[PDB]
Formats: structure tokens, C-alpha cells, sequence
């Protein structure tokens, strides 16, 4: 009937500030499409296979990294900048840790571990 379309290399590696889009469904196969009823429709079901996809699954289901390169330039006073991350997973993505290297003097206030 229908099993898989693919599109695993494209979307996962595409120009997406997210990744692993529509990945959980791959293992979650299930399937009960086969079968037709007669609500006096006409009943014309042919082939019923898989093909292509939205092709625009962009920016779905993981963290974000808005800042890519910071131009601090000359630092002479206490500066404050925002850092944000957006998780689109239906389940949280817990950060393992923040290995601070040469980052002494940089602190985050109002946030837990």
C-alpha cells in the first residue's frame, strides 16, 4: 500500500534553523488505510501509495540559534545581550551542560542550572 517517502537527507540538512522535522513519525508507522465504505459516494480508490511530501517542512521540531557571530568590538563597560533558543519538539530538549572555556566573567542571571 504505502510505507515511506524518504526526504530524510534533504529536510534534515536543509536551510533550517531547526532539524529532525517529522522524524518521530518515521518509526511510528502503524497504518490502517486499506478499506472502503459506501456512503453512496462512488468509491474510486486506486494505487493509494506514498510520494513526495510537503517539500516545505522547514524550521520544524528542534532548538534555534539566532546569534551566529557577535561583533563586540571594543568593550569598556558592562554590556548586556540577549540569547534565546526556541524548542519546537513536543518533548523538551534538555541541555547537557554549558562547558565554559575562557568565558570567565560571563554570567547569566535569573536562570537555573
Amino acid at each position: 500500500e504505502g510505507i515511506v517517502a524518504g526526504i530524510t537527507p534533504n529536510i534534515d540538512a536543509l536551510e533550517l534553523n531547526q532539524d529532525i522535522s517529522l522524524a518521530a513519525v518515521a518509526a511510528s508507522t502503524w497504518g490502517g488505510a486499506y478499506g472502503a465504505h459506501q456512503p453512496v459516494e462512488v468509491i474510486h480508490s486506486t494505487y493509494q501509495a506514498v510520494h513526495q511530501s510537503a517539500l516545505e517542512e522547514n524550521y520544524y521540531n528542534r532548538l534555534w540559534l539566532i546569534p551566529t557571530a557577535m561583533e563586540l568590538g571594543n568593550v569598556v563597560s558592562t554590556q548586556i545581550r540577549p540569547a534565546s533558543v526556541w524548542n519546537a519538539y513536543f518533548s523538551p530538549r534538555t541541555l547537557t551542560a554549558i562547558d565554559r572555556e575562557a568565558a570567565d566573567g560571563i554570567t547569566l542571571s535569573g536562570q537555573a542550572s
